[PDB]
């Protein structure tokens, strides 16, 4: 249970010393009235601090210098109520490395056709005000998200909420670390990337340990805790009775505790493992990974820290009741000429946030990583639209491929499927989407989410200055190619 | 009449040692069950050779090192039946320069919802398998067409068979020569190019001979050959009776013998001439040129070796009955407000393969290249959708301008047009499709084709890594103007 | 003790069909006369397999196809006895991914001033022949090493020989694998890199194994073999008497065998460990890594697979008797204004190939080898991942004898003066962003690494005695474009 309400977004209001101290107080008053009314609408999942109205050059850098310092400040929102000369913003936007939202709004909705004097016009210069401020953004190449509309209107409140989550997700990643029990699966390429380029460009701290450091913890678990976890299990899951099924549940319980004590110690947010390197671990970690991920931790099997750190960040976005974000691996295809589906699952680890019903603890024999039959949760995937993403290292940079999909109800049950499953249509056609994915060269290790819109992932790349490529219903393949080889240069040398 | 049944494409399947030794046989059985059913389908104009399951790096390089060696292996198909670590593939794909198709498929259409156990999941890891292997093509920038679908379904088979025809038209381009009889027409630009760059980029070996080398062949022709062809002419064409008309036919026959002896001697695929440099040649080459093209020999006029090499490369694609590729020069227009057509012809040379009626031999005096009145075939053009291609050299690189056309039947006869004619509407509008053609700067010397779709040329430029610019029905004049300046960069520095 | 005399270097000759059928045989016989005496010279450590004189455009590919297909072919030498038009070479050079030498020689030394008819001039069209063949190498941007000189004159023989040693060090890397035990030291950056970008560029397959996988090998070692190494330790090294000292030797013995068996089991050229993951391992690898490095295996500590893969590649270049290459780590500094030295060593692992005297075994528990640094000129190098690309920083140094012994230094030490000044060389090394983990070689000269990087199309930056610092900054920033967007 990791939340994001502790995070605050600094609202920033613009004018200049070269104005009457009466109208500057009229915008201070006016802005206050906006954020007061804003912070009361529960669509926003974090605070909005309203800092003094910025007139001077020095006041710009000041507020920024402090906004970069403060670990609770997950983003900035900038809005010029009156004309703010922007050559005051430069030395402030030079020093600011936090996500930007440009909110292009005007306190009053309608034009007072009988009360629009120079007195008022001077107060509400908002129309031109943050066009001048809009250029200096574009002219500096600063990454930001411009949004136009009255704060009264909800559609704009939606757009800024999508950003807020994404902006706070980024910090829960720059702050966070990725724990790696052992390195990648041997001779695998997609899972692999530049550990250094991730800390430079995403701020993703990432460190590898031995598996023997985890094994020393799993054998050291108080026995009176594991039975106090099995009494919580019975409240949700648990197999018929005690057997060789429930010896695995007591083994995964003493694995779950050993991680959670380890993941706090190293400032972790997303971890990763490997199924061919589980020495001194009496069982493959399975039910222990599904529980941790339920709490919010990012995960990626076969050492894949890209997917792990993506699951984490896209988890942090998917807080709202529409909730639903897992770690997915496209395992098999339905190729029926009209309904070309794709069954999404893994060898074990599917997050129960996308569980349509009560997740069912099951144990089945599996040869992969020759050790005791592990426990796992079984449940039919959630219907309704979703997104499937994947970050992948292109040597010099990263790219984010994202497949908008339409999760369909599971039409036939599966008596011999041990893993929880999901069924979806890769939009538009499965051929066009999955041809585009591979053209782009996404990881096999993908990031499923039922919570979040595609827009979220677009704002995420936009605010980290990396390529993103969207597999929408409006997917021309010939167009997508041209996009791939055009993008390649922009993000390649420039940034 | 060079066919391509001789040409073979290598079917490569990927796994890893880190599996049961007997499931690798299960893949061996299963791949065979595919490529055997595939080769029994006669849409594929070349053979397919299944090679043993690839598990180790060693095997990946050892197959690829051979795939460049065998001159009849004109491309490789690649599909991962299970998860195949791509770092195995790097040294292999690093070394490969034969066109790639990435077949993404699954041996069974539907998922056995009641019999899918972890032993079966392990066997068909085909979904997440060639995503991972997909990434290594994207990250190493390796040019390849990817295709997705089930090897049963005809859509996927369509794509791969249109690639095959293209990949073997590349090998019948690198392998062959271009034989010129004189340089380029004086002061003509789009016909000129770097005959050296061609060989580095396209492999097109190209050289130039004198005209007197041909003159020494036309005078040394046995008189029992010119009359053995005439008896084969009468079987198809021939002008009414013995007259000054049937003297031109006995001059084109010996030119066809000389040309034949030359191009076979030089292992030629295309050739090119010039109407201002034919010294010691009693007559301008024409009916002989049109006869050589009816076999499959490429040709350009005015020295055009760009057009000459395309005609061939697009000829080799068109072997099957739909056949119909020529050598075109957009001659005149019908600027009628509704039905804006274009009349593609030449001073003489147009390939009969596009004829819709019996080619009629005709002789008419023409002032282009001072010498005796040459013989030509006169016929109506073939109706139906066609494409009008032109390569041309932009210093650093080449681009492929392809104007899909809708070839209409000729409404009225022309009792005063000497040369065989064609009438089309350049899609979409004549104005758009031309105003775009001139923008992309297409050669006037094009390669008309009523055999192939745009599909072929796109797979071509894709595989050779050159700029392609299509003139679709979807042609947003401005959008095209943005494509030309964006593509500029990509194909300039990178490639 | 992995050799490179198996490797063959295909000598390619250039003529055209468009010649008298006779003269082509005088090119074949004359080339045969060149390589026959050439192979006879022992300065070349790898064979030379002359291949039929190449006239046709088709023959050029065929040999290059053969040249990429044969694993033991680790280079191609080229020389155009007569004028060989280059547009025959294009389709063949395109398909070639094996290091290239353009030899520019003439079978006769002098010009027979009295006897130089067109019948001879048209046979030794060697000058303008490979002058025309040079352009196409320049035009396509193909990597190759151009040499000039009559085959008899030892100077050119050297220049090609160093290439040979380089090229075969490349092929013992494209074929080889780098075995990591554990990842890099946590939060360390110069060790870290793009594992997949390296296989592409440097051909180095690289994969990691959990440290546990090794421990199962060291515990399963026959105890009656670990003595069979102790018996061979006694033939060269060993500590005074049976003591805890020797339980640290039996524990390094049983680590070396396991490393041997594990680095045999896979076609492994270089390896790497880390000191903060050795769970289930009863000791830190030290002696057992110095022994293996003495044989030829490349090593880097704290996971550094970059320094590891270089040490291997630069160990294969170092084969001849002037041998001496070790995995170095510049530890401390003597700052004395006149004799500005540096005391290179490591936490443990220093290769005994640069040993002046008898290597002594010392246990301080990790077991080391105590020996002085080999004097005279050497080279220090480091490969580092600039994210997009790679760069190889190489610092020429003048290793000096050690003036006073150190009774309380457990690790083997090497003293050297980084050329020109200590200030310049080191300021430059840091500007260029060299790894702390280096490859120290007394065996080879700069020349080797220059022809290595040139051959792999990666930036190299030299710290010569001719090191203008200002000019070096400008040289860093101008290199970063070329190796950036282009390669
Ligand atoms: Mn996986
Ligand atoms: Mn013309
Ligand atoms: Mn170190």
């Amino acid at each position: 249970m990791i939340d994001l309400k502790q995070y605050e977004f600094w609202f920033l209001v613009g004018s200049q010393y070269l104005y009457g101290l009466e109208t500057l107080k009229k915008v201070e008053q006016q802005a206050s009235k906006i954020v007061d009314s804003l912070n009361d609408d529960p669509i926003f999942p974090s605070k909005i601090v309203l800092k003094p109205v910025l007139k001077s050059s020095s006041e710009i850098t000041e507020i920024f210098e402090k906004a970069n310092a403060d670990p609770k400040c997950a983003g900035v929102i900038v809005w010029m109520h009156t004309f703010s000369p922007s050559k005051m913003w430069i030395r402030g936007l030079s020093i600011n490395k936090k996500p930007l939202l440009h909110l292009h709004t005007q306190y009053n909705r309608e034009i007072p056709w009988d009360t629009i004097d120079m007195d008022y016009m001077n107060l509400n210069q908002s129309a031109h005000g943050d066009r001048e401020h809009g250029f200096i953004h574009a002219r500096m190449r600063l990454p930001r998200k411009v949004v136009v509309g009255h704060w009264e209107e909800k559609e704009v409140r939606e757009k800024i909420a999508k950003w807020m989550r994404v902006a706070c997700a980024i910090q829960d990643g720059r702050m966070g670390q990725i724990v790696r029990f052992g390195d990648n699966m041997r001779e695998v390429a997609s899972t692999e990337g530049d550990k250094v380029e991730a800390q430079i460009k995403l701020g993703w701290s990432i460190n590898t340990w031995g598996v023997g450091e985890l094994a020393e913890r799993v054998k050291a678990v108080p026995e009176r805790e594991v039975e106090e976890l099995l009494k919580e299990y019975r409240e949700k899951y648990i197999m018929p009775e005690d057997e060789y099924s429930l010896k695995a549940i007591r083994e995964q319980a003493k694995i779950e505790i050993a991680l959670r004590e380890f993941l706090k110690e190293k400032n972790a947010v997303g971890f990763t493992t490997t199924f061919e390197d589980l020495h001194d671990l009496p069982q493959l970690p399975g039910l222990a990974v599904q529980r941790l991920m339920e709490e919010g931790y990012g995960f990626g099997a076969e050492g894949d820290w890209k997917a792990a750190g993506l699951v984490r960040a896209i988890k942090v976005m998917g807080t709202s009741l529409p909730g639903g974000t897992s770690f997915m691996e496209d395992y098999t295809y339905h190729l029926t000429p009209g309904n070309e589906l794709v069954l999404g699952a893994h060898m074990l680890e599917v997050c129960p946030t996308i569980a349509k019903e009560k997740p069912r603890i099951e144990v089945h024999p599996l040869s992969i990583g020759g050790k005791a039959d592990p426990a796992r949760l079984v449940f039919d995937g959630q219907e309704g639209p979703a997104v499937n993403a994947s970050i992948v290292d292109m040597g010099n940079r990263f790219r984010l491929v994202v497949n908008k999909v339409l999760s369909v109800p599971i039409e036939r049950k599966m008596p011999k499927l041990p893993t929880a499953r999901v069924l979806w249509k890769p939009l538009p056609d499965f051929k066009r989407a999955t041809t585009a994915w591979i053209l782009a060269g996404g990881s096999h290790h993908t990031a499923f989410s039922t919570a979040i819109d595609v827009e979220y992932l677009i704002d995420w790349a936009e605010a980290l200055e990396i390529e993103y490529v969207v597999i929408d219903e409006n997917l021309d393949l010939e167009d997508f190619k041209k996009e791939l080889r055009w993008n390649e240069l922009y993000w390649g040398l420039l940034k």
